[PDB]
């Protein structure tokens, strides 16, 4: 087998009785009416044994060595299924498979029976759990921070071709990763008033709320590291939760537990897009507030609070966990006592932030009259905060009024509004950008005025993935064969994947290269039949799109490609056409109206193109299903080309086009976010890029884009509308598709009619190379030995030593 | 040390390092960081792991064999700790003890850690819970079938003399005991709509809500056998519970999940007193639905249903799980499709009701409107059943027109109602009184005209508590010296109690006896000061009475003693007179006003008493906080005097009543409910009965009761009103007992003042006897001698055999 680590006999002895300790002890069941769910229980328990020792001493560690803490704040964490992950990092993985063999047992089936921990949207949650492993396989002591809900991202249905949402209840049946610690519970403050004392403002009359933290061990690849991702609960208290008498019902007070503790039960599904409710505001004051006292009493142990920011760092992912800033401030000032000059300059040095869009419905706007209710002295910190930094800005820029209230924390209009991009620059001491592109806009565009002011805050930390999960997890026949010729340092050490250049021209190889390509695609195939059932063609061109529906993204744009193809297919019948199975999934906010219509667009043309004789096996249109972390680490390993199509200037990053990089995708895309460094690092010839630059854009803003230019000069793209308008994909329901038509024709943000000739042109040089199989896997491979640059290990190390001030060690804590 | 099992080499070694593991890879803690509560949880799994392989082999053993299975429906179990009891009747006890001295830790410290599993009121849950223990120590395949609530009975604080509740999260650190069996979870159905076609009646278009069953080991004692008790938890469906679309919001639906699931969320605090809420019918039906279900699943594992009654016995405590009748007849007649008739006489052979009181206000009367709605098809059965068992009644008794009407499960009136108590005797094969007396007054009174239609139903069966928890486990000290004179098999044949008759005369042993009740009263008036603070005088005569607050129970008569008492002592104050600490205990429904008026009067005894200088150490009144399960091991082998004073009549039973009978202490009491047949057991002339007889009562009540004849010829009770009226016990607010007073004199049902002289007559009598230690002791040992009656083994031994149709065994079951 594979290098998934030894076999040891002694090993594989000690993990077989474990497992049947657990099974009997612990699951209290015997093989005889034991099911799959309990097996699965059973080896996790086992796993898990392995590194509580590791964990612990991991822990002790920093506390006699006492480094700099690091601590990552984000209201997601989406990490999915967690056993093999463990197996993997714990170099356990071959143990694990010859021992549950022996047991008579299927490693991999029951793999399959752990349910993902989807505590996230997509991009921004996933960062943080790359991050997570990165920051353990680095050896640094690093805490994820967040929120444990009990529904993480919905399931996704689709009925009639429609999504169906529901209920995602990944604690069921329990988790035996996460381990509740109710000794270290806090309370957290709501509403209440600010009384102004001679010493000092007080926050009174509050209604408070438990904290309960539930520790999960994140394993570092195979040094003996085990960091711990604190996820907070929350709990009612017993008292005024019932003891704030004079009538209303003895079971109803109970009943009404479930009101405070309704922070933490869901997340909100909202891929770059702000909602402004009440519970999301409670969430983000929640996890900050709770997770801010276990940092100080940390650090009370380890009072000068001179030295904070000496061992403290903490990580602001997007502007959700803003509030740690003012929040900071009053517990500092009001609390500690310490003069608001003192607090201010150890704030700003602890704290750094993260944007992750520039989009404008992204953006964070909470009106003034909610912060005033719910977080009343956060109110009036934040007021103060914004005094001291104009007063500073018209010291800058005398007379300059207009910049004043352009950098106003405060917006004034409609209702009153706290900008909370503005808070974090103001109060962080670095800020910085996911990408080069999206690093550079941040300074011409949305936060100039702030980049004229402070330069010496603006970074850059292009995003990576890990290559544990995102290699060796999901692909370990692409990962063996890499290692036969160059070792295994390179799974912590990506770089090193250059020396597989010198094997462009080996025969060998590219056979190989090849062969584990046509294997993943096989398996895939074959999971689509058993799990989804209707049959695909494994000798076609995998064409797949995967990641959340948005109208940037122009899930849209690959729609009116699939439309052209078909429509040539029908044109000219007998012609020969590269096979091509055009794989899109992803799930759309439950109440984004539009992206919920794309996805019904997509399966109506399935239903045609996959039912039309005249068209064979040469195109398929494929919706996949509940698109989220275990499934990207089945369709990633399996896609021939990846498709990174948002409109120039609207991707920040994007991860999922370096998961594909790494997996041997060719991809065809804009020129956005990362995907301008990966072409970058691999050489333009061997990217398929196309369209509109940033640049562009903006000519044709500064002119005006009027897609109906495009409708009269393109005949392909006038048909396909013409064919969405009369029904052609919607018979029984002929206008069922109008939003789309009426949208694309008059109010398209991104211009998708402005990109789809240079994308079919493209598309076509895409075949041309398929056709070439030799020629197609050499360029391949010239992506794969040149993704070293977007592992997470590089990122992390980065955010390190410029913005943490810590440095990165491989070094192998002491044994378990 | 005692008899509480061998501390052998092998396994305190074995204990010890069991201990050790868990404290690493269960609560990932080290020695250096293990709070106390990680101690107590390494020990609970540690003791654990020694059941599971027994409780495998059990339940394989009722697969094998297939015996008759018992299945005993309540709403309440009132379990209280488990840690100590697994140990006992483990014979673990000693090495447990060993083991944790020599990691240095002090066992009974840790075993004060554990929450009480409060899912009971008081009597009709404890008798539960004794039941269970006694069915696994008889060798009975029995399982215990309930609510899991998250929320048990109310954890009492007294706040200024007043009761104030506070919700009793017991699960919030986690519960080792028992296990989620996620395999098993059946769905339960509401509202919905009744439909008939062609072959029968549908119920359709329900609401459903899934039931989760948790099971918890019940060891019986020293036998090898550890029987089951499962208790259903709902949780919501993950569809329909979000997929019923149409616009409402997506986190709202999910937020909403928290209505389903509130019906397994809080128990209601009533203890003899019907609430017709509609959350209540639910829970009834909740727990009925899903056992049902899983005992048809097991039978049809073992369709003729007609042995059915042959493998399966349901007994109903109390009319709570009484929809367990027409629920049977529904899923026979809808869905398994039998007749009618054959379908009625098989859940007749399996049903047997248990009745616990007679006071009509405890009597449930559910409203038509209610069920009608709840459950549509069982309200058409009841009333299907009713016609028919009318029918049987007119033709027994041609023309008696008012019989019928009686009889009725259907209450005519202002709103219809159902009669739960009349569906019972009509759906079971035997109905039951919980003491001779009670179940000689449902014949002649309540339930008369039904014993006149079938006399054979009604039987007795006189209820009894564990010897092993109530005595063993609570009184090591006193169950060792009765063992070191006759031997250790009385544990589990409490009639050997007897031999000690032939020591009643026994110098060594009257001291002993003596000297364990010393001892625990010291311990005792210690825990009192450790835990509540304000010192108690370990001399004087213990007077407790501990139970729910009620009228019935006339807590009101013990106060008028105490009061008498005081008042004696301010008229001759340097008159010699035995010293009292009279101890009241209790928790009153959170809605019921009297009872929590009560509260408040007995501490504001206190307030006068326990600070009059005149009075000194001769009398002190204390108010037992937070009675419950644990706290009563503690107060009861401490106790002197045993109050058992309810109105004649009222108390069905009783079973505190026979936990200080068991424990050393004397009784005064009326001749109410099992409180006859201990007299009787005892001898009259070693119990201390007073007041009046049944016959008294109904005498009284023929020419009606007037309070004020009593208030007028006794000078000391005017004196006393005369006091309460004044203000004298509330200065700050002299009307503060209007209430008391007003119904003491003008709607006593309980007719208190009519039992006042013979009762401090009679209190004067046991004083006198205190007086000389020696014949008290002597008394003391003629009460423990003969308590052996009122074991739960010989309650069981009854029922298995007059009732379900089994032998009891006392075989160990073949080793772990
Ligand atoms: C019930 C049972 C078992 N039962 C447990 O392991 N386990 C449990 O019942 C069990 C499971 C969970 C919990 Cl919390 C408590 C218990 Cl006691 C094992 C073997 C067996 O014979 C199989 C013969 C072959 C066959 O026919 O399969 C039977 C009958
Ligand atoms: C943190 C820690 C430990 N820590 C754990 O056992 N356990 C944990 O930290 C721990 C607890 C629960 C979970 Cl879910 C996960 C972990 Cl990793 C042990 C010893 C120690 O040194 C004590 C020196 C003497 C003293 O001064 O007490 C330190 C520092
Ligand atoms: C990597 C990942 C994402 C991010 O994908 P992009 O294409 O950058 O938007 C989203 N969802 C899941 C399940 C992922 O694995
Ligand atoms: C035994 C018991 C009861 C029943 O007491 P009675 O005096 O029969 O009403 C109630 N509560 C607890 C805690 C018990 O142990």
């Amino acid at each position: 087998i594979s290098v998934r680590g030894l076999a040891g006999v002694e090993n594989v002895t000690e993990l077989k009785k474990n497992f049947n300790r657990h099974l009997h002890f612990t699951l209290v069941k015997d093989r005889n009416v034991a099911t799959p769910r309990d097996y699965y229980f059973a080896l996790a328990h086992t796993v898990r044994d392995h590194l509580v020792g590791r964990w612990i001493r991991t822990q002790q560690h920093y506390y006699e060595k006492d480094p700099k803490r690091i601590y990552y704040l984000s209201l997601e964490f989406y990490m999915g299924r967690t056993l093999q992950n463990t197996m993997v990092n714990l170099a356990l993985e071959n143990a694990c498979d010859e021992a549950t063999y022996q047991l008579g047992l299927d490693m991999e089936e029951l793999e399959e029976i752990e349910e993902d921990a989807g505590l996230g949207n997509g991009g921004l949650g996933r960062l943080a759990a790359c991050f997570l492993d990165s920051m353990a396989t680095l050896g640094l002591a690093a805490y994820g921070y967040g929120i444990r809900y009990e529904f993480g991202i919905f399931n996704q249905k689709i009925c009639g071709g429609w999504q169906m949402e529901e209920a995602d209840d990944w604690l069921r049946y329990g988790n035996p990763w996460e381990k509740a610690r109710p000794e270290f519970t806090l309370p957290v403050h709501f509403y209440g008033r600010v009384e102004h004392t001679s010493q000092g403002a007080k926050w009174v009359d509050t209604q408070v709320v438990l904290a309960m933290p539930y520790d999960t061990p994140v394993p570092g690849y195979r040094n003996n590291v085990v960091n711990t991702m604190r996820l907070w609960s929350a709990k009612a208290p017993n008292d005024f939760n019932l003891k704030d008498f004079n009538v209303g019902g003895y079971i109803q007070a109970v009943l009404d537990r479930n009101l405070a503790e309704n922070i933490s039960r869901v997340l909100y599904p909202n891929d770059n897009f702000f909602e402004g409710k009440e519970l999301r505001l409670k969430q983000e004051y929640f996890v900050v507030a709770a997770t801010l006292q276990d940092i100080i009493r940390r650090f009370k142990s380890s009072t000068n609070f001179d030295a904070f920011p000496d061992k403290v760092a903490i990580q602001l992912n997007d502007t959700h966990p803003s509030l740690a800033i003012p929040e900071l401030m009053r517990v500092l000032v009001d609390l500690e006592r310490l003069d608001w000059d003192k607090a201010w300059e150890v704030t700003v040095k602890t704290c750094a932030y993260t944007n992750h869009t520039v989009i404008p419905e992204a953006l964070e706007r909470w009106p003034v009259h909610l912060l005033e209710t719910l977080l009343p002295r956060h109110l009036q910190i934040i007021y103060e905060i914004n005094q001291r930094f104009l007063n500073r800005v018209a010291a800058a820029f005398p007379g300059d009024v207009d910049r004043l209230r352009r950098m106003s924390l405060v917006e004034e209009g409609a209702v009153k509004r706290i900008n909370m991009a503005h808070l974090c620059i103001a109060g962080s001491h670095a800020v910085n950008g996911v990408a080069r592109i999206h690093s550079e806009i941040l300074k011409k565009t949305i936060f100039k005025d702030f980049y004229e002011l402070e330069p010496h805050k603006f970074q850059n930390k292009t995003n990576g993935i890990t290559p544990r999960r995102w290699l060796v997890l999901c692909n370990p026949g692409l990962a063996e064969i890499i290692a036969e010729r160059i070792g295994e340092e390179y799974i912590s050490d990506l770089d090193q994947l250059r020396k597989l250049l010198s094997y462009v021209d080996d025969e060998a190889f590219i056979r190989d290269v090849a062969k584990v390509k046509q294997e993943n695609k096989l398996k895939f195939a074959a999971y689509l039949e058993r799990e989804y059932k209707v049959h695909i063609n494994p000798n076609s061109l995998f064409d797949v799109q995967v990641k959340r529906i948005h109208e940037y993204k122009r899930q849209l744009l690959n729609c009116l490609h699939v439309i052209t193809l078909y429509n040539r297919i029908k044109k000219e019948p007998n012609k020969f056409v590269v096979p091509r199975t055009v794989m899109i999934g992803g799930k759309a906010a439950p109440g984004y109206h539009m992206a919920k219509m794309i996805i019904k667009l997509i399966t109506a043309i399935g239903d045609v193109v996959n039912h039309d004789p005249v068209v064979g096996d040469r195109l398929r249109v494929i919706f996949l299903e509940n698109y989220r972390v275990s499934l990207a680490e089945k369709v990633i390993p399996a896609a021939d080309l990846s498709e990174q199509i948002s409109t120039a200037g609207t991707e920040a990053s994007g991860t999922g086009n370096m998961k594909f990089m790494l997996n041997g995708a060719l991809t065809i895309g804009t020129m956005d976010g990362a995907n301008v460094e990966m072409a970058e690092e691999a050489g333009e010839e061997n990217f398929f890029i196309f369209g509109m630059r940033v640049e562009d854009v903006d000519r044709l803003d500064q002119r005006g884009y009027n897609a109906q230019e495009y409708y009269d000069r393109i005949p392909e793209l006038r048909q396909i509308i013409e064919q969405l308008s009369s029904g052609f994909f919607s018979p029984k329901q002929p206008d069922l598709f109008k939003d789309i038509v009426n949208m694309l024709m008059h109010h398209d943000r991104f211009k998708v009619f402005a990109d789809y000739e240079e994308y079919v042109k493209c598309q076509e040089r895409v075949s041309a190379l398929y056709k070439n199989p030799r020629e197609w896997t050499r360029m391949v491979i010239r992506n794969i030995a040149t993704s070293g640059k977007f592992s997470s290990d590089r990122t992390i190390a980065q955010y390190a030593r410029e913005i943490w001030g810590v440095e990165p060690s491989r070094q192998r804590l002491p044994a378990p």
